[PDB]
């Protein structure tokens, strides 16, 4: 499928969920990115202005693509694969309740999953993998990518 063909990649948080403190959304998204840079040659940067490769968006219902959101539960988030414009963009369902912990939907673990997509990974059938399609909360201090995840992204990059 598509990969990014360059090492320096940008992201930009477009708008912030009301559910969390600002610095907490910044930190969840930054930490999620680091999970992928730790196993690839890529370098990520947050830019606050203008066009970014990966636009991080909180939205609800119909929000301008063809992957309409479905109220609370169901579709937690989605993302598009590498490419320009909407390519790489990750959208988070604001009808969910975003958290740092386990009440509601953990933003950090969802963003790790979505960035997986943003970078060109499809889903894995391995339950152990972050790219498995079902959300399950684990203490984010204990989160590690499965060997499956590592084997997929290193197939794509580096
Ligand atoms: C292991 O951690 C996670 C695994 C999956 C999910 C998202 C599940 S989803 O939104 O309900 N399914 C849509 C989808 O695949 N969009 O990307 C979040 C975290
Ligand atoms: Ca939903
Ligand atoms: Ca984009
Ligand atoms: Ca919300
Ligand atoms: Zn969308
Ligand atoms: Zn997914």
């Amino acid at each position: 499928g598509p990969v990014w063909r360059k090492h320096y990649i940008t992201y930009r948080i477009n708008n912030y969920t009301p559910d969390m403190n600002r610095e907490d959304v910044d930190y969840a998204i930054r930490k999620a990115f680091q999970v992928w840079s730790n196993v690839t040659p890529l370098k990520f940067s947050k830019i606050n202005t203008g066009m970014a490769d990966i636009l991080v968006v909180f939205a609800r219902g119909a929000h301008g693509d063809d992957h309409a959101f479905d109220g609370k539960g169901g579709i937690l988030a989605h993302a598009f694969g590498p490419g320009s414009g909407i390519g790489g963009d990750a959208h988070f369902d604001e009808d969910e309740f975003w958290t740092t912990h386990s009440g509601g939907t953990n933003l950090f673990l969802t963003a790790v999953h979505e960035i997986g997509h943003s970078l060109g990974l499809g889903h894995s059938s391995d339950p152990k993998a972050v790219m498995f399609p079902t959300y399950k909360y684990v203490d984010i201090n204990t989160f590690r990518l499965s060997a499956d995840d590592i084997r997929g992204i290193q197939s794509l990059y580096g």
